[PDB]
């Protein structure tokens, strides 16, 4: 088992798919990413977690420093022992969260209790994370070119402040991978110089930052576009933040191999549910007597068990185990998403079926 | 597959250990039953609560009839196919929940929208119930001899009411089973009179209605000495309403045979875990860093992977995994215990048990 090797075993325009290999385990291309923020995906086992096909989730530095604590959560043994998860995690830095949540930002780090850099990844190595994000700021949208080369700038100055912290330390640089974070907002030049910067600094992957912040699909495909290619090829391309069934697939259309995103989680417990012929409304007063599952083809446990009038009386009554159902129905439609688009990549077919799929799923 | 067959196969003092058999499952007696209000045993799939050792769970007619509705309920296919649990369920009549959550009451039945006897049955049948309870009147604690009087021979009317009503249909006459409820408050008299006029009518088992509504246990005890003897022997004997931990190893020496509780569940949602050493609330700060399970003997599947620190953890951040977990080991630990009080009785040495029991739980 390697550290970190990325292998692309099909393409289909910009599409790619394969796998990534590491210690902890190997990690299917195109991928979602469960959030685990609080050391926990939002009511699921890990058992369940991996059942619904996921090979990594994603941990949140800024909420686990606050509570438990790093040193605390390093103390019991790490996170992966903590939480009962014993594949890959990959942790964000913490930029975002922080500048969102909670502010006093200067070159050294930023204050909301000092957030630095090299805090950062000491943190997530503390957390005995697999994937280290470089400590980054998301420009927030919109932005003129000035601010989103200010803050594009000191990112980067931060990346390599992160690669250095990261290499420093020898058990973690041997066990873990980097990724560095290309910011500069909608704009062309600075996701240019951005991406150079990166490429020059060197990392094991490359994440798209700063979109899906309020640009509206259109906006981020077109930055997506230009921005994904400037990225080296033979590495994994992250995108952040993005989730929306319709948004992962035009991505993985213009690039990229990994996301990350809350709306599966955050969605099901509040009453939506993914189908193929687009989301519904479990609580909708039309589903009160429907026996049929969430969804007509998902091969998930829920909908091989409960019928939608169930799932709807359990919503409405605010029980837990509604937002149990809803949310593994959710994510095992995220992954049975990710698999239908690595297989049809794998077949030269994914053309058609992006094609198929909004057909459908817009119907 | 039988329709109701109690058979005790040990015995030591009034203690009764064996078996109650029903087309839907077997029941282990002594035998605790998790409660499922709103067709859901909080926080739990069906699954998790057979894995932790319930044979039967009860389910809220009261709740239930108000949402989703029973003739709902049965248009779906029944409580069993809704919930997806596919073993015996005992139902309660109402009875105790209106007078208690909601009141115009009459010898017709009770309006808070009429619940009367004979409603009462219909809506246990509609739910496809396994064990019917009698429609009845919990008497309030305190309550002078007269009105205990009188709600007992009002009940007692029901009693007659709510055992013709079920003879009735004849397909829920024989697949389901009919339980009297004996009422009286805490009067030897009014006891007796209620197990005669109820053993006059004829029942496939015997609850003891109207305790542990607040006279404490030393009272209820008391109570309990003369009123379980009073039931038929060749029956089965349920304590309504009485769970915790030390509660039911007294009432299983006085001879109780089936008890319900909300305890573990609601319990184990707010903080408080039961252990061999008595109850301790995870919330504490002092599990923060505590690397041990729940419970150091637990053999649940919670205290199989997690520690007291990560649920301390959860609990504190109000993870709906959190509830999962406390629920799950909750629930196990009262299946434990029951085990263990039906394995004692069979080998002669549940009064040891039962002493060595209160030194550590209470130590
Ligand atoms: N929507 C952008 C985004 C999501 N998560 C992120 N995490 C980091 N570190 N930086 C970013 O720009 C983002
Ligand atoms: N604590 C007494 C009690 C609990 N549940 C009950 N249900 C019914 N029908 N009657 C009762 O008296 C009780
Ligand atoms: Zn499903
Ligand atoms: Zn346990």
């Amino acid at each position: 088992r390697p550290r970190f090797s990325f292998s692309i075993a099909a393409r289909e325009g910009k599409a790619r798919t394969g796998t990534i290999e590491m210690k902890r385990g190997v990690i299917r291309t195109p991928a979602f990413m469960p959030v685990g923020t609080a050391a926990t995906v939002k009511a699921l086992k890990p058992e369940t977690v991996r059942a619904t096909g996921a090979d990594i989730i994603l941990g949140n530095t800024y909420h686990l420093m606050l509570r438990p604590g790093a040193e605390r959560i390093a103390k019991l043994g790490g996170l992966h022992s903590f939480m009962g998860w014993d594949r890959p995690i990959l942790t964000d830095s913490g930029g975002y969260q922080v500048m969102s949540l909670s502010t006093k930002q200067s070159e050294e780090g930023v204050t909301f209790h000092m957030l630095s850099p090299e805090r950062s990844i000491e943190i997530q190595h503390l957390l005995g994370s697999d994937i280290v994000m470089a400590f980054d700021e998301c420009t927030p949208y919109p932005a003129t070119p000035s601010r989103a080369a200010s803050s594009m700038e000191r990112s980067m100055r931060w990346a390599k402040r992160s690669r250095d912290a990261f290499d420093s330390r020898k058990e973690q640089a041997e066990n873990a991978a980097l990724f560095g974070i290309q910011q500069g907002s909608v704009f062309e030049n600075l996701r240019q110089q951005s991406a150079d910067a990166l490429a020059e600094i060197g990392f094991d992957g490359y994440a798209v930052g700063g979109l899906a912040v309020g640009e509206g699909q259109d906006e981020m495909f077109r930055v997506l576009d230009f921005s994904v290619p400037m990225l080296p090829d033979d590495k994994p391309h992250y995108l952040m933040g993005v989730g929306k069934p319709d948004d992962i697939v035009g991505a993985v259309e213009r690039g990229i191999d990994m996301f990350d995103c809350v709306l599966p989680t955050r969605s099901g417990r509040n009453g939506q549910a993914f189908t193929w012929d687009g989301p519904i409304n479990i609580r909708n007063a039309r589903f009160s007597e429907d026996l049929k599952p969430l969804d007509s083809e998902c091969h998930c446990a829920v909908c091989q068990k409960w019928s939608r009038a169930y799932i709807h009386h359990l919503i409405r009554a605010g029980e837990i185990l509604g937002a149990m159902l809803m949310t593994e129905h959710n994510i095992a439609f995220y992954q049975q998403l990710m698999q239908k688009i690595r297989d049809s990549i794998s077949e030269g077919r994914f053309s058609q079926f992006a094609q198929d799929f909004r057909a459908r799923y817009f119907a």
